[PDB]
Parts: structure tokens; C-alpha cells; sequence
């Protein structure tokens, strides 16, 4: 008879309006991971600041992200022209996931992209276009290297600034507002999550309702849903833990975001 909800004791706001609006982002090879934690998510309020987006969610459906918890929400905000907007999927790679910003083979969370035909392309080009080009290591997923090099392919090892079999990288677009469209840049706002770990940080919006521990419930322990009987727990959790399993997929005991009492569940 009882449909409780156990979402974390926050009342933070999260700093999304200081990443979307911003003035400049970064450059393709050197993005900024910006922390998002212990704050409310209200993702329902999102389509004023930068509309025209793709929201291309390889994983929590779009009007989900208000409906569960989350340990750690990183975005990476940068400029890619209009070329790898989906091929920064985990499939494609090439020049933009090897030698740039790389997603890995299997990946949670959504990316956010916007045109930028008048408001970021400049007069000559703003030059904050450099991609690493070509280097010897294919990335690893969510890895940069902030360096340059004089790549060669090999023949006479040579470190000079010299085009000609010295082959200098970090390289870079820019122009008057018009071109041949197919330049024109995108501003790119990533949003990697992750579940499960510690005691989740970003919750979104709190319904928290008080515990009833001898009798059946329908329970929402930080996102998770449940039918079954919460009751007191005579188990040795460890702090750091969070929930408790069996022999199956199910979980069978769980600790709450408040007042930290392990509570075993059964059906
Ligand atoms: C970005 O900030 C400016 C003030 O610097 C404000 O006028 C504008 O509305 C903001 N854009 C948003 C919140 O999308
Ligand atoms: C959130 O919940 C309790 C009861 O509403 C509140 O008094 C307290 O500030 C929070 N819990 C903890 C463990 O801080």
C-alpha cells in the first residue's frame, strides 16, 4: 500500500548553467572534465540554454536522467567543426577518437551539440582549433595529452621545425563567418555518468518519504526499483559498501542515504 522513496538528503544545485553558457570552451585536444556532484539535476530545464541539440543518449533514455541517482557526472565541453558529431560514438573512430577526445567500447551518458555558424566562428577564424592531427599512441578512452611533437614515421630521426619529414601536428580550422558550410563549428557538451560505487552525489529532484520496517512497500532506494519487505539488518556491512546481493542478479539487502541503516529486503 506504501510506495516510499529513499532519495538522498541534498539540497545543492548543480553547476550546469557555468558549463553550458560559458564565453569560450576549449580546444579538441585539450578539453576541460568539469566535476558535477552533491547537487539536485533538474534535466527537464535544459533546452533554454543551448537549443538544437542531438541529446544522442548511448545509454539513460533522454527523460530519464530525472528518475535515478548518480555517483559522478563529468561533462567535456569543446569545439569540433560540423564533421564528428556522430563520430564521437563508441563505433566510429579515426582522426577525432585515436588522436582526440576517444569514447570507450562500452559507455554510458549522452552528448549535447549546438551550431555555432555566427556566435563562435569569428573573423579569420578564433584559431582555438587544435587537434593533435597524427602521434604514435591511438588514445585510451577519456585521455588527453597536452604536448606537442615533430612526428616523423621514421626516416633520419629529425626534431626540427621543418615541415618536409619533421611533420609538425596540432593543426587547426578557422575562417570568415561563411564557408562551405560543411566547416562551420559545433559546440560539443558531453555528459558521462556512472551508478553502482559510493554513496550516489547527484540524486535529482528529492521525493523522500519516512520508513515503515515490518511491512510490505513499493521502495526506491536511490533509483532502484522494488516490491518486497524492508525489516532491520543483523549483517556486517562494511562503510564504504552500499548494497547487499545474493546468489542472483536481485538485491537483498540495501543502506539507506540517511541515518545509514543496513535493511535487507525480502519479497
Ligand atoms: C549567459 O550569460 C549571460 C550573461 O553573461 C546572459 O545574458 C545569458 O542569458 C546567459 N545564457 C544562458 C543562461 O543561456
Ligand atoms: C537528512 O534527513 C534527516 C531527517 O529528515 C535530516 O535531519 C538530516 O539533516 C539528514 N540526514 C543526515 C544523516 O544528515
Amino acid at each position: 500500500t506504501e510506495s516510499i522513496v529513499r532519495f538522498p538528503n541534498i539540497t545543492n544545485l548543480c553547476p550546469f548553467d557555468e558549463v553550458f553558457n560559458a564565453t569560450r570552451f576549449a580546444s579538441v585536444y585539450a578539453w576541460n572534465r568539469k566535476r558535477i556532484s552533491n547537487c539536485v539535476a533538474d534535466y527537464s530545464v535544459l533546452y533554454n540554454f543551448a537549443p538544437f541539440f542531438t541529446f544522442k543518449c548511448y545509454g539513460v533514455s533522454p527523460t530519464k536522467l530525472n528518475d535515478l541517482c548518480f555517483t559522478n557526472v563529468y561533462a567535456d565541453s569543446f569545439v569540433i567543426r560540423g564533421n564528428e558529431v556522430r563520430q564521437i560514438a563508441p563505433g566510429q573512430t579515426g582522426n577525432i577518437a585515436d588522436y582526440n577526445y576517444k569514447l570507450p567500447d562500452d559507455f554510458t551518458g549522452c552528448v549535447i551539440a549546438w551550431n555555432s555558424n555566427k556566435l563562435d566562428s569569428k573573423v579569420s577564424g578564433n584559431y582555438n582549433y587544435l587537434y593533435r592531427l597524427f602521434r604514435k599512441s591511438n588514445l585510451k578512452p577519456f585521455e588527453r595529452d597536452i604536448s606537442t611533437e615533430i612526428y616523423q614515421a621514421g626516416n633520419k630521426p629529425c626534431n626540427g621545425v621543418a615541415g618536409f619529414n619533421c611533420y609538425f601536428p596540432l593543426r587547426s580550422y578557422g575562417f570568415r563567418p561563411t564557408y562551405g558550410v560543411g566547416h562551420q563549428p559545433y559546440r560539443v557538451v558531453v555528459l558521462s555518468f556512472e551508478l553502482l560505487h559510493a554513496p550516489a552525489t547527484v540524486c535529482g529532484p528529492k521525493k523522500s518519504t519516512n520508513l515503515v520496517k515490518n511491512k510490505c512497500v513499493n521502495f526506491n532506494f536511490n533509483g532502484l526499483t522494488g516490491t518486497g519487505v524492508l525489516t532491520e539488518s543483523n549483517k556486517k556491512f562494511l562503510p564504504f559498501q552500499q548494497f547487499g546481493r545474493d546468489i542472483a542478479d536481485t538485491t537483498d539487502a540495501v543502506r539507506d542515504p540517511q541515518t545509514l541503516e543496513i535493511l535487507d529486503i525480502t519479497p
